[PDB]
Formats: C-alpha cells, structure tokens, sequence
C-alpha cells in the first residue's frame, strides 16, 4: 500500500511509498514522499524532513559512556515547509496522488540515497541488549522547529525506517570450485580434496549442493567429513576487523580408507532460525514488526561500514594432523522482485 | 535495632543507629555513629571513618581497562580517634547509649548527608554480572592508619552500605490526565483518546487504575489497546542519557468500532517481581540480604546522578498507520513510616 | 607423539616435540622445532617462525573498537629460511629424527620462553562470548613472506598455540594455620575461631580437609557454618585490579551454642566442573580439544599479566552482626609427571 507514521500527539504525518530502497550499483531509488503537518499548531515553527544513513557499533552501556562507535555517514536536511522551489525534479505520481487526497498542508519531499554507501545491515543483539541494534540503518526523519539547531522534540518529531537493499545480479557468475592436496614427505602418496557448488549465487532458503571429491592415495584415514556455510562480516571502523560466525554444519562420521577414492553430494542450507542464539551476526535490516534473514552478500571497498560474504568450507578431518580443507565463496541473495 | 559490622580481625566495629536516611529536601538525616577499636591493636596508628557518596556506570571489564565512569560524588574524612573537639553537635542519645556499653575504646563520629545528592539507586544485574552493581550508593568506612593517605588494608577495614531515601510528600498533587486526537484528512472525522489516574502519587504494590475512554468518529477500527507502565532513568554523566524500560503491560483485543465510544478501566501494577531479567533497570538502594523494589520516583537537575521518574503509555492500535496515544506521568514512592 | 600442524593449503607445516614447556623458575623448557616448507611455492618468498606470548583482555565488541587491552608480552622472529647459522645450540634428537624423514625442506627453529613471563591462564568465557578468550597465552606461527612487515596471509600461516605451565614445588611448605578472636565489651567474653588445613600444596582435584575448632565462651550463638574455596586473580594493566570468585561452597545448619565448644573437620573440593557458569574464572590454558582445569597457583611480581592464587574461607554465622571468619591460603598445582 503507502508508508505512514506519525508524530506521538498526530500533529505530523510521513508518507513514503515504500521502505526498501534498492542498489542499482548504478544509482539507487529515490526516496520521495510527503510529510502532512497541522497548520495552526507549527505556527511559526518549520518543517523540516532528514534523511540519515547511521552506522553504530557497540553495546547500550557503551552508549552512556561515549565509547561506542558512533557515525553518521550521510545526512540530508531538508525544509519541506514553508514550501520551496520545485526541482528536483517533478511530484512523482504517488506524490501527486497524495497532495490531492491530504490537500495544502501536506509538502512533498525529495531525497536522493548516494550510492557510495553500505546497505542496511542489523547485528544480531543478545536476549540481554535492550537499545537499538548495532549495523547500518536509514532513517527518515519529520519535525517542527524554528531552526535546525533546535533541540529534538519527541512529541513532534516523527521517526521513520527505511532501508538500502540490493538484489542478486542477473548475469551468473563463475562455478565455485577449489582443491586442495596434502603431500607426504618422500613417499610419491598424497590426499587429494576437490569440492564445487553448482553455481555462484544461491537465494535466502535455497540448498546448496557442494559436490565433494576425496582421492586418498597416502596411509592416512579420513575418519569425519565437515561441511559448513560461514558467514564472513568485515566491519570497517578506523581499522577493519573480519568476524567469522558458521551457519550451518553437516558434520557425518564418513570415512576415507587408504588407497580409496569418495564422491558425495552434501546439501546445507544456511537459515538465520537456526542462528537466533549467535550474537552479532549479520541480519539484512530489521524492520517494524517484520521477521528477517542472514544478511545478503554485499555487492561491491574499505570505506566504513560492514561488508558481508559466505563460504562454503568442506574438511577432511584425519587423525592428530593431516586434516585437508578447501573453501568455496559463493554469493547468497534475494532474487530481484 | 542498631547495625553494627566489624573488620575481618574483630579489631573495629562500625555502630549505626540505622541504614536509611530521609532526605526532607530541605536537608538530611545525619549520620550518627560511633567506631570500636581494640587499643593496643592500632598502637600508633589513627582511626578514620569516611562517608562516601559513589556514582559508578559500567560493566565489570571496564573496571580493568579504566573505561566505567567513576565518580566520587561526596566525601567526608573524619579522624576519630585521638579524639577531637566535641562539636557537632551533642552526642545523640544513641551515642550517649552507646559509649556507656562499649566504654572509652568507643569513638564518636558524626556526618552531615549534603542534600544536593541523589538518592541510593541500584542499577539491575543481568545473572551474568558479578562485581558490584552500577549506580549511586553511600558508604560508611572506618580502618586504621598513619594518615589518610596510606592504602587500604581488608583485615583492618569496615565498610558499612548506608541509603539516602526519600518518601512521598504529603501534599497531593494534581490528578494526572492526558487526551490526544487523531484528526482524518479533509473529512470532519476524529479518533479521540482521553485517560487519566485517579491520583499523581501511587505506592510500590498499589494498582494504578487507568480510566480510558475513546471516541471513534472516524473510519478507522482500534483493534488493540495497550497499556503500559515505563520506567524512565536518566543517566547524568557527561552527557544525559535517558534509558526507558516498560515494567507493566496490558494488552487486550478490546475492539472500537467506527462510530462507536468506549469506555473502560485498565488496571495495571509495576512490580520488580515480574522484571528480574530486564538489565539496568533502576532499583532503590540494594541492602545486604534484603529484597528491593523498582526505583522510586526522584523528587528533583541534571547535575551528575539517576533521576528516576515513571508513566502510564495508552495505545489504540490501529492498522496500518493510525495509532494514537496518550501518556500519563505519575509519581511511585513509599510511604514516609 | 609429536605435534604438527599445517597451513590451510598444506604448503607449510610445523612440527613441535610437545605442547606444555615447563618453567622452572631458573628457567623454562626451550622450544625446539621443525617447519616443513614446499620448495616450489615459496619460491622467491622466506620462511619466518614467530614466538609470541600474548596477554589480552576485553571483550570482544571492544575489540572492534580499539579499547580492549591487548599486549605482547614477548616476541621472537625467527629467519628458518634461506637456512642460518647452526646455533643454538646443537640440533635435538627430535630435529634430527624430523629432518630425516622430511628432509631438505624442512628446517629448525629454536626459542628460549624467557622467564619473567606469565604462565598461560585462560579467562573463563560466558556462553555468549565468541571471540578468543581473555587472558595469557603462547602461540608458534610460521608464514611465507619476502620480509617480517608483509601483511598476515591465512592460506600461508600456520598458528599453533603452546603453554608455559608451572608445577608443584618438591619441598612442602608450612601447615595453613590461622585464627580469629572475637572479644566482648567489658565482659571477659569471646567467640574463638582456629582453622588450619593438613598441607599448604594440594593437587587438582584433591580433596582439602579443614580443621575447625570453635570455642564460644560468649553469650552469642553460632547459628550457620560456612566454608568456602575462593580464587583470587590479580589482573595487572596498568592499574592490577584483584578479582575474587568462589569456586567451592559447603554451608551447614552447625550450631555453636554459649559456653559450649565444636570441633569438626569439612572436607570441600574445588572443581571447574561446578562453576562452568562463572565469566572470567581463572582456567589453566584452553588447548584445541581438550578439557581444562581452574588455573594452577602462581608461583612468583606485579608485572603485567594474571597472578592465581586461592584460600580457605571459614565463617561462623551470628545472629545481627557477630559474624567471625579466618582465611587459609593454600597452593593449588598440578603434580610434577
Ligand atoms: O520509538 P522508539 O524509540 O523506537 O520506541 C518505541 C516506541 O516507544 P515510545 O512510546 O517511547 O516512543 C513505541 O511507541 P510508538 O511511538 O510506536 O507509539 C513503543 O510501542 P509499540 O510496541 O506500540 O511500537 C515501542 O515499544 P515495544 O518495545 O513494545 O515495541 C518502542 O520500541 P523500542 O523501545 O523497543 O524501540
Ligand atoms: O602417527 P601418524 O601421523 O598416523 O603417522 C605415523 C608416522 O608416519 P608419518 O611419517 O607418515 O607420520 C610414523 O612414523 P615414525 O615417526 O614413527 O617413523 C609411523 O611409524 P613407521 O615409520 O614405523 O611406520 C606410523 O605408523 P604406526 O603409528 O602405525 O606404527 C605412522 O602411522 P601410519 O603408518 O599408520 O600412517
Ligand atoms: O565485602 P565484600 O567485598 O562485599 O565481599 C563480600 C565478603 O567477602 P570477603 O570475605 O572477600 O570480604 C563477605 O565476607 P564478610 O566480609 O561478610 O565476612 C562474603 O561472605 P558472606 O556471604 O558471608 O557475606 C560475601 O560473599 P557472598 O558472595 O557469599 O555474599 C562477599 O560478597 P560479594 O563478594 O558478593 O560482594
Ligand atoms: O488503508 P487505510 O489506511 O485503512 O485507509 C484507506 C484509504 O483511506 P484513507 O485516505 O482514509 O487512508 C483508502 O484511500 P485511497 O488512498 O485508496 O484513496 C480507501 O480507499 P477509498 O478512498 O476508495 O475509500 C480505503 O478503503 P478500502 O481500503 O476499504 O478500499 C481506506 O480504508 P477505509 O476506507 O476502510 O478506512
Ligand atoms: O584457526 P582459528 O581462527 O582458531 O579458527 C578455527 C579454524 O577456522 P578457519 O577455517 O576460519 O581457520 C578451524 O579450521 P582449521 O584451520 O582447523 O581447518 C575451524 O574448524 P575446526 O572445528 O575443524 O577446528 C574452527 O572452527 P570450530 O569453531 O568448529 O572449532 C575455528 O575455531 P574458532 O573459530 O572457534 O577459533
Ligand atoms: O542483640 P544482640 O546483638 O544479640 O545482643 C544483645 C545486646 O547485648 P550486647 O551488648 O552484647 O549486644 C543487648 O544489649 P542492650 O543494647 O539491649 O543493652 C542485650 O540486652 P541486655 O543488655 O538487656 O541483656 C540483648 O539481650 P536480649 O536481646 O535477649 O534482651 C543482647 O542479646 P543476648 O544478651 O541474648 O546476647
């Protein structure tokens, strides 16, 4: 339908006409909407909207004592009201629809989302963290005020979420393939481990299959086989760290005997409903009253924020050393609507 | 009775004739007690007895690394014995009392609280944590040295947690009442909430009762309504941070047609009992091995501090956009005894 | 056996003689090793072999942020490759016998662990936490590379971890003995306390055996009997904050009534499986997939690092105040193999 929230006494009223907002690495869809305000109750105080791209990191106690990373890393302040020059660049259409139905106190606004930005991304808090999440977030923002520099008004001012998204390309990538071989010493024998998916890009609750290969010409055993989905978040601060958290894991008790060659299919599906309990990991946006998913892969560098891809890892576990591991990237997605 | 702790070894005792003391306002209840040392124990050495108002906010890690806020709010340094000129002001009789029992070895001291202080507030563990608890407590210490400077020493040292509390005015205050009207459009059309408390002040275990009434003359169907009791803690550091914690909710499928009134009492109790697991929450004073209760209300600036304050949030839930709300400040406190 | 453990492409693996280097308060076992290098795949890049004795402290978001306490404590490089000169000292036993087998690719390295040095002590991480854990520990890691400055490539390096532990000294050291007398006013009364403990050095898992005595020629009455087990960690940064967590608790109804003595033995055991559950418990080092124990004694100054040391509690519980308690430092170590 349309977005609307309002002001907590009703004197301010945002619509948007959606709340994802997608990525065309090109340029990104822009946000136009309308704020409804009460004409005797601003008076002679003005309307402005906000549009801020925020990045925080760090739990709620850190808050308090100014130690959390803290950034916004766009801001758009816009005065929708006394009304102001046209461009850019028409009303669209939802625009047009909506000024007729709310009539000359409803003002359109117009924001444009730089590209040059990280998509939205939540951090999965724990049962115990009780302020907002950790990530990357997009907030619209509505309120009355003589000036920008007035101080903020919780009963005017209208507060409203929206978020940056992309979608899986449309060309597909290449096959995901590795290997790995173990030599041993002098001995012309080895431990071989090929493994591939059937394709780069797989959908949110889509299986993947990876294709295992083992060719055990050495006097080793392979006694368990591990396959895993790992997600891989680097988030970028003043220095970029990289938290690694696994996802999904078949772990069988499979067995490679020497002088023995082994071929199997393992399908794994990664599902943030088995993850609820992992603290940190990366969440596409969390919306409203809406359930989400472990984060979408990004789609590209270091700037700030938090970038997000997974792997694919099958591993030969044999006895004291010897165990044998390929990774296979792979890119996890939703389909473009 | 009268509360009394000793050292480790039995060589200093602490006596208090109690462990609350009333903030009037306009001043506080002083602290009155007396110090038992064994003679030939100290020797050369002084006894001090300190009181202490502390402010501290963090978590138990940040201790190690210097990160929590540590602030001595008050100090008072007093050397009680070789003893010193008598004012002030008398000997209370409970000195008097007990300087007769304990004989010469017994030291009188006596502290004036500073009014411009807050109140003990202990800010709620989560089961995990387990140093001493964030907010604000009062400390009386006695131990043994040289001088003030020389560093602490457990076997010679009493500590002793005292409270500075404050109890509800006598005077009522106005009865709190709120309303809020969502006005529709172009159309003559409203949804109006009005709510109110039969009083400003309500007692820890009292039931608050929430007169509600809804006029729905518009199209729209409140299909839920919400009642709710928030915790509100404002934190003073360098920077003032408002935390808010619900600690009371009622949710109901009560319904309001369009055109149609409705009319209801909402009864509803804030008890710690039903949040031990929210972290942070504000909490009166944690004494030695006594159950607390949830913060009372601060009688008031954002000097360094926990201010503690509570409301009532009435929410007509309506779909999509639409909701309407109301909130209703009221007082929580003891009575004074 | 012998240790080893390889590259995630298998290009590289390290050889070790064993994982636990003793220290002997004069000195601590060297160590003496093996990296096994493919010739081809470093080509024009070296081999280096790193000693790092790391102390960190922090959680992990803080990691992220810059603010958790991380140190290395000691650093060595070792050049293996292109070979160097021949010592220190001679090559062991266990280096020939690997270079034989593995032959002119695989190379020795050797490191003095000096002395003035932690031993490896984990912090007991919650079940929350996901990073590596708080504490001290020791860490073998080879890499290719033209230079020591090149970045970190984790398909190259192998990282293996390795512990400096400490164990119990032959000679025995004095009985534990301790006592505390609580005298009475004016009356020629008092409630005494005497504890002692068979031994000062008790092994993990051993049961200690605490000698109670209590003469009460008081008019008070002992109502509870409380014997605990505390750890004690000094935590030295920059400031050493001591921290203290029970680990054994036996707490009986025993009653010691006026004019009346009591003389029992308590026999209590301090086992990291009853306080799996308590953060930041001093554990000795956590090794790959193996089970730990609470961290051993330390046998010593404050520099930087984690002091462990332990102590019996004894408490007669009285009535008001009253209360009377001793404590018993003890060693707690493992026996020398
Ligand atoms: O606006 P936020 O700061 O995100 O906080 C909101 C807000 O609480 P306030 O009344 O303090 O603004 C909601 O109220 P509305 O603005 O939506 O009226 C409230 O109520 P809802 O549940 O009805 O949305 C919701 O509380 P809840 O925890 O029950 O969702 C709560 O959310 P958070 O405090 O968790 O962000
Ligand atoms: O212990 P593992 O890692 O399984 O491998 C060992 C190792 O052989 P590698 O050189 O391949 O590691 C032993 O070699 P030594 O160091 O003992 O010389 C060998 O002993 P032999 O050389 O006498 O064969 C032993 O055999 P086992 O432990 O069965 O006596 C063999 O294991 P596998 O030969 O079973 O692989
Ligand atoms: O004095 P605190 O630093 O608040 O610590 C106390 C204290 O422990 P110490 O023996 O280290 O001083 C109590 O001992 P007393 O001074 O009262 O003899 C002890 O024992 P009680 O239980 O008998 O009070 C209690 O331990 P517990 O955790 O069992 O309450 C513990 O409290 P905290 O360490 O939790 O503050
Ligand atoms: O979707 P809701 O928020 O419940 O309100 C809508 C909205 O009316 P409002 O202007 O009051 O929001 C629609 O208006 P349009 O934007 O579609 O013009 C209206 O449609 P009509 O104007 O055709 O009546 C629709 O009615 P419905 O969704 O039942 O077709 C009506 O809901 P109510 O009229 O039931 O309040
Ligand atoms: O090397 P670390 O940083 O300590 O991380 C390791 C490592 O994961 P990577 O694949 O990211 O290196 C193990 O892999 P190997 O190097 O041993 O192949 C992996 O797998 P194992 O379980 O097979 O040891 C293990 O994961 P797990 O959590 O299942 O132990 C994990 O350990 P941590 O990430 O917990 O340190
Ligand atoms: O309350 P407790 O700590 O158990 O000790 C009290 C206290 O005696 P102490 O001086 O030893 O603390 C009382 O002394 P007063 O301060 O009341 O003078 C005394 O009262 P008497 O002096 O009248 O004996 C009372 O006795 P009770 O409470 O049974 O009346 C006695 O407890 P015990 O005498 O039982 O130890």
């Amino acid at each position: 339908r349309v977005f609307k929230k309002s002001s907590p006494n009703c004197k301010l009223t945002v619509y948007l006409g959606k709340r994802d907002f997608v990525d065309h690495l090109d340029k990104v869809d822009p946000v136009d909407g309308v704020v409804l305000v009460d004409p005797d109750y601003l008076k002679d105080r003005k309307v402005f909207v906000t549009l801020t791209c925020a990045f925080r990191y760090g739990r709620e106690d850190l808050d308090v004592l100014g130690l959390s990373f803290r950034k916004d890393l766009f801001i758009a302040n816009y005065q929708a009201f006394p009304p102001t020059p046209n461009p850019p660049r028409p009303p669209t259409r939802l625009q047009e629809r909506l000024l007729r139905k709310l009539g000359q106190h409803a003002h359109p606004f117009f924001f444009t989302i730089p590209q040059n930005l990280p998509c939205s991304v939540t951090l999965q808090p724990g049962p115990e963290d009780t302020g907002k999440a950790c990530g990357v977030d997009f907030e619209i923002r509505a309120f009355c005020a003589k000036s920008l520099e007035e101080k903020s008004h919780k009963r005017n001012s209208v507060r409203l979420v929206i978020r940056k998204v992309q979608f899986a390309p449309e060309k597909p990538g290449p096959q995901p393939s590795a290997e790995t071989t173990r030599h041993f010493l002098m001995s012309d024998r080895s431990l071989h481990l090929e493994a591939s998916l059937d394709k780069e890009l797989y959908y949110h609750g889509e299986p993947l299959n990876v294709n295992v290969h083992v060719t055990n010409n050495s006097t080793k055993t392979v006694k368990k086989i591990k396959v895993s989905v790992r997600q891989y978040a680097d988030i970028c601060l003043f220095s970029t760290a990289q938290y690694k958290c696994p996802v999904a894991q078949v772990e069988q008790d499979d067995q490679v005997s020497p002088s023995s060659t082994f071929c199997k299919v393992y399908t794994i599906t990664p599902l943030l409903s088995n993850n609820r309990e992992k603290r940190g990991l990366a969440l596409d946006g969390k919306l409203k009253h809406e359930d989400t998913n472990l984060a979408s892969s990004t789609i590209v560098k270091e700037v700030l924020g938090i970038l997000v891809s997974y792997r694919v890892k099958v591993k030969l576990v044999v006895s004291r050393g010897g165990d044998v591991s390929v990774e296979l990237p792979f890119v996890l997605m939703h389909p473009k609507p």
